RNA sequence: UUGAGCCUUGAUGUGUAGGAUAGGUGGGAGGCUUUGAAGUGUGGACGCCAGUCUGCAUGGAGCCGACCUUGAAAUACCACC
């Protein structure tokens, strides 16, 4: 169950924590801590009914930098979430990135969906911790 | 004593693919591993009783998922669960 490397990655953040998104950029270095190139992932947690297609989301946004390209869509239970590139990329250019799903995300609310938009978002990479984000 | 709700988290569901009791989306060719290891074993749990899960030493440092056969994943692992 646990190894010798979960020890150490998941518990040297405090994945409970809400972190600032100034934070968080460069503490998915930290998260990414590995020989070859990871991806960070958004998980954004939504409680819509996926099983009525009126409710669903799909869109798409744009990469400065390229791969390129960043599709979304939800899953049948109404979680969405996607990546925001290679973690090989510097802080500052993961901001870039972060802000500008995070807007469209917001921005792909359906008409009769209701309740609160995020709750205990986090970016999550590849092998990393889901670090919690706000 | 007996109901109801909360948390870091242990497990959880063969028609048919197939080694396998896959519920999905998200990620990439790496994990697990000389931070004591594969297979056996059993207290206990285990089902649609085709067969499996939890603790470890005597044991003793090896095992795996691509593609392909599939309506689709073939937990090595992480994350949302």
């Amino acid at each position: 169950k646990l190894t010798k490397r979960m020890r150490v990655i998941r518990e040297k953040v405090d994945a409970t924590k809400q972190y600032d998104i100034n934070e968080a950029i460069a503490l998915l270095k930290e998260l990414a801590t590995a020989k070859f190139v990871e991806s960070v992932d958004v998980a954004v947690n939504l409680g819509i009914d996926a099983r009525k297609s009126d409710q669903n989301v799909r869109g798409a946004t744009v990469l400065p930098h390229g791969t390129g390209q960043v599709r979304y869509r939800n899953d049948k239970n109404g979680i969405i979430h996607t990546t925001i590139g290679k973690v090989d990329f510097d802080a500052d250019k993961l901001k870039e990135n972060l802000e500008a799903l995070l807007v469209a995300l917001k921005k792909a609310k359906p008409t009769q969906a209701k309740g609160v938009y995020i709750k205990k978002v986090s970016i999550s990479t590849t092998m990393g911790a889901g670090v919690a984000v706000d």
